[PDB]
């Protein structure tokens, strides 16, 4: 493997050239009133969307270097919608914004360990101002606000999630699952949620979402990381009788039985995904014996003397759904008898009583929640198929920034909150002159998706950011309808985190990049 | 994959070019004495034709986006055809009138936001301007003029689609029989037609109609997502067994059965197509069931306890006839017994008594209809095989049409109409100046078709434009007859649908390419 | 998929320079004294002919588009010798000459619509003084002398010709076998033709012919389409343990079969084909029973719950002789008994007096006429066997002749026909100046196949021209004996109908290939 | 600029006519008969010019429609009179 390497402003504006093109082609998307982007597809028609998360996927950069500092982008970028659930195409505005300016810094001869450091202390007094700026979401009125909202001005979905929310807790469990028939169903049913994701990209199902949806599978508790396809082979068969997808849960799964079933979902007999278990060491044996108890289970360890070989369909617990993201695992409707789950959680509670660490007692206090609390399950209700997938997904998408809203509360969506703070710190200084124009970048940058968004709308930017700049608070204006006022009683806005999260990433990568001296790729 | 992006100027201009080339291939053959195009067969001898269907198939081009936009026009042109019957060739004419005037006009320095608001307003115009042009068809005699002039002036073919929708209702089901014999059969028999259509593509064994034909198949009514190839094993091969075709009605098919199935089909042993399950949810449970009763078959369910596998000839439905085109599934004369239908109907009328609300009512209603109105069937009859076929892809060219027809009526059909309604609204202004000239283009888009259909001929189009201008309503020039007076008096009418499908879809993709910043492919 | 596409004189320049090398090797053989060419053999020495057919088969050109133009006058001028016998040659001239004229006058700015309008006009005005000029063949001296002039002056094959009809009848059927000895043997058999041809080009035995010839086969009647190998199997062995070939007869096989049977009998261990069953609907199920009667065979039907598997040799009709062409099928001398062929005509003779319709009576009537008539056969005797060949290839050419000759009578053959009725119209004139020029253009090229048959000769064409045109009649110049006189009683004539097929094909590929605007083929 | 303009129109058909196997030297002698003909209507349908404003016009239309032209060349000429020399 033969090595090229670039130094300096070699290195540097290869990765400025790169995200040049990344972020100019998903910007355009930004605005309620964005331009329309054409993707091809290998066989068949091509394709238009104004969603900049689909665009930014899909681009790569024929040169190595270029094309490193778009990934280096996307990376972060995606990052986070993943915390935050939406600004990752705000993220990659903000990160051309602070970078650009910024890599001239350090080409004209000034410091780029300061210029970094400058532009972090800008960026954590800005998130400050964000915090102040923000209006809570804590009440009915305001989770149905920004529910409806996201959902497009549907007040219904909204009022569900709302509903949801209000009966399971903020931090509660909330499912979508397809509608039985037109009314809309909120139920509470037994069932749980936790974090870990899946083994493989290719168990999954629903290539949109990039989530697996399994339906009434069987599940397996396991307490051995497997290493061998062996062990699967007589209750695997005896499931593909049974005509029904398997769930696994285990320490974890080695390639030469990862691989086998990641070939045999894919075109193969049997189509199964597995998860490793939550918690670890002392921990997962308490934490998968609740998974147990919920899906009337039979949990199988390798101290006890037993082996996945020995086992059948009794042993497998069952559940009416489950579904896998990227990092998520979780349960509907366990099959587990009601008098095993709530004596088993008589059990913990029991156990709370020692009260020996916060860590225990808070420890066991979260097992409670996971198993006691339940899972909160909404069904959508539509005329139509379409209809109903359609509203799901804005269900969906509400949900993500209801929890985002609730979280840090929220600010003006024009990209106003950032306009907002930028004017605010005005002030601010660092001890080195160099770090004085890192300030500068960051502050300046912040106002790019403000101004994004209204050249999207054919409208001038600088009109627009010179009066919104003399307004104050969540006073703004409203691209969609050309309007000025409170953006946030208009309907206009970001949750608080997520407009945090997209800056403070698109400053954590500006400053990589920035302090970067040296690229080593493959030549072509 | 390495990507080469284009946008601005570069995106578009490649974007006109493939369009233009895909345009003005197409557009020859419009008119009634249109020029004929030479497609070049890999095989043989080249294929003459003065379809503009068929040369927008085969036409791509080498160049990545300036093929883009080419396609863009093909899917959208494509879907107008879908969605009416004819003037695929038309809305392509109306693309490129409106897309060539529009993107000079972004070029120039307009606002392409503006433009296309301003061309969508005209376009909304036009239609209800159309709307007022169109010339009622729901008398027998209306019903019988179109159908005899869609059918190249044939009236035996017009009397018996009208005696058709005279029968089972303007919106029944009719459907076509090659002809048992010389005498023309038109008869009720049960059946039942629904909107879903064929997983795989493939499974077509009449290439030009696009649809699959079945001889008195076997058919099979399931509750379940079909996952695996072994539960059809022996229902499958018992129906190779008999040497006839099975029909399969349920959830959906997944890849590693539907793969297997489409590889199976094609040169292989047993040749077989599959459809799903009409309506959804709780609202399918019901309408299997109809469909059971109609050809007196058995359903097929998971919750019952019974599978595929455990299942017999006794437990399918038969039908003489079923066809299936690419989104509709329709079957012809169910062996279903006349009792158990009729009171299966009895059942459902009973069922609407309880009115509690009027989507269920409705819906039920809508049952009773599929299930008791009845299918209404054409046969075919000539001396001679060719005759016979030949006539029967013109009657069902004609009921396209008469359906197009009824449903909003008729207008001149020599692209006379768009110049009447371009010529009614010439005082239609937008806000932004931009916006003025967006409407501009439209209403100078919408005379084309007629020049186009003039300049086939090799006369005048300006001068025969002139002169269909000085005339109101249906006066218009008659292209194959080279005369003057009512279009639809002398034979020559497109129906209301048709004309409003091709403007509003020729519209849709302009707007839509001229709002298209940047383009995204693979490099060559 | 990448496409180039050509319009206007891009496109019509490329088609001319195509048809040009096809017209200059294929017109220098039309002469009786016509110039050879040479073709290359891929394996072996280099072949020269004076068959233009041969030469005309065999050539395609590297240059997409101009590749087209000589394709798409080659099907043109198969079709002519396919409906007529001859004119293969005849018909590529007259292509030439139209065409070259007729690109000039639309590269010159005239009309395209108008020019074809104009030829077609001159085309059907020509044909009617075709008719006046041409000398009726009715009674056996014209029946027996166009034969023996046709046989290259033989009078033994014209006197066979004549007595075949004679007997039969002029529309009967009458085939040529191999002489089974010195003498020559006019016999009528029982025995039926009816228009079908092979399903595949594989199954020819007879490469020269293009026919499948097959010696006392077994027959197998059938009432379905067959998709499959299956039921083939247990009838397929006991055929080949006989060591006799198989004759098919049913609705049509589809690729599974098809495809199987092809490769099986090309290089494999049975060789057997099949035709599609005659008639269609009941129609078929009358045709089918009449060959069964004819053959002592049995039909087997789906409806009466036979199956070809249950089907064996006793259920096989058989025949001596049995031969296959591209859309003909004829079987000779079939075992079934007088009593049972004789007295199944008398049933239909009985059918005949219900008289329901006029169309009954007559499809009836054929019926009796391909029974009840029987085959007429000639076996062509000769000495040795290259005689034998030889004088049979003879015989087939002067029938197709006959036939022809028979249907419109005949004319000069000299090319001089075309001569004598250009000359007659000059009056002719269109509404349209084009049509006039386009008029001018046809009858001009009616006198290149005179000019062409003087120039392979070595003498002057204008000289020869200019003598033909001052004469009347059949008057005209024989290129085999440069004299003049009376062509028809020279021994130089051709059928009516092959001039007329010949000059009616040139015209509708000329027009088809002048409103022509676009090309379709794929890159080099 | 106007007899260009015949040319081209001319021309493009006169060449048509002798791509249509027609002898050009008739063509020719066609032409210039005709031609000869057109010559001699002009000078019948010819309406007199006398008064100052039909000069304004006739300035106005040849100065690309510029009635100031017109108006000031009308002046001179009837000042200097029928032999009096005009530059500019
Ligand atoms: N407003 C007008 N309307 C109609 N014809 C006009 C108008 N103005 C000028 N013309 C005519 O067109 C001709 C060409 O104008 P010009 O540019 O002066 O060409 P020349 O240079 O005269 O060929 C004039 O001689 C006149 O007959
Ligand atoms: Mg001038």
């Amino acid at each position: 493997a033969a090595k090229d390497v670039k130094f300096g402003n070699d290195a540097r504006v290869k990765m400025l050239r790169g995200v040049n093109v990344l972020a100019d082609a998903v910007k355009v998307t930004l605005g309620p009133k964005g331009r329309n982007v054409v993707l091809d597809k290998s066989f068949g028609a091509p394709t238009i969307t104004k969603d900049g998360v689909s665009v930014a996927r899909e681009i790569e950069l024929e040169d190595k270097f270029e094309n490193m500092g778009a990934q280096m982008v996307k990376e972060v970028a995606s990052k986070a919608n993943d915390a935050a659930g939406d600004g990752t195409t705000t993220a990659t505005v903000l990160a051309q914004a602070i970078i650009t300016e910024g890599l001239k810094a350090v080409a004209a001869g000034m410091n780029p360990m300061d210029l970094k450091r400058g532009i972090d202390k800008a960026v954590t007094a800005a998130v400050e101002e964000l915090k102040a700026l923000s209006v809570p979401c804590s009440d009915s009125k305001a989770i149905a606000q920004v529910g409806t909202i996201s959902a497009n001005s549907d007040e219904t979905v909204g009022k569900l999630i709302a509903e949801a929310m209000d009966k399971v807790g903020k931090e509660g469990v909330i499912t979508v699952e397809d509608g039985t028939g037109l009314q809309d169903e909120l139920d509470v049913v037994e069932g749980m949620q936790f974090d870990r994701g899946y083994l493989s990209p290719y168990f999954i199902n629903k290539p949109e979402t990039g989530a697996v949806e399994l339906e009434s599978p069987f599940i397996l508790l396991a307490d051995k990381k497997i290493s061998n396809i062996r062990e699967m082979l007589p209750v695997l068969e005896a499931v593909a009788k049974a005509g029904k997808p398997l769930l696994i849960i285990a320490e974890d799964v080695e390639g030469e039985a990862l691989a086998t079933l990641v070939v045999n979902t894919m075109r193969g007999i049997v189509k199964v995904a597995a998860v490793k278990a939550p918690g670890f060491g002392d921990r997962r044996k308490a934490m998968l014996q609740d998974i147990a108890t919920l899906t009337g289970g039979t949990v199988i360890s390798e101290e006890i003397g037993m082996e996945l070989e020995k086992a059948t369909l009794e042993d497998l617990g069952q559940a009416k759904r489950v579904v896998i993201n990227k990092d998520t695992t979780t349960i509907i409707d366990g099959v587990g008898e009601e008098a095993a789950i709530q004596g088993r959680v008589a059990q913990i509670r029991q156990q709370i009583e020692e009260a020996t660490s916060d860590y225990d007692r808070e420890k066991l206090q979260e097992r409670v929640a996971k198993l006691a609390g339940g899972v909160a399950v909404i069904k959508v209700g539509a005329a139509t198929e379409v209809e109903m997938k359609e509203k799901k997904a804005r269900v969906e998408d509400a949900l993500h920034a209801t929890r985002a809203a609730v979280e840090e509360g929220v600010v003006a969506g024009g990209g106003v909150a950032l306009i907002r703070v930028a004017s605010k710190l005005a002030d601010l200084r660092g001890q080195n002159e160099d770090q004085n124009v890192g300030i500068k970048v960051a502050l300046r940058a912040m106002e790019a998706p403000l101004r994004q968004i209204v050249l999207n709308c054919g409208e001038e930017p600088s009109v627009v950011a010179n009066t919104v700049k003399g307004g104050d608070g969540n006073y703004g204006y409203n691209a969609a309808t050309e309007e000025y006022g409170n953006m946030i009683d208009m309907g206009i806005l970001d949750p608080t985190k997520v407009t945090r999260s997209a800056l403070q990433y698109a400053a954590s990568v500006a400053g990589l990049m920035i302090t970067t001296e040296c690229m080593v790729t493959d030549l072509p």
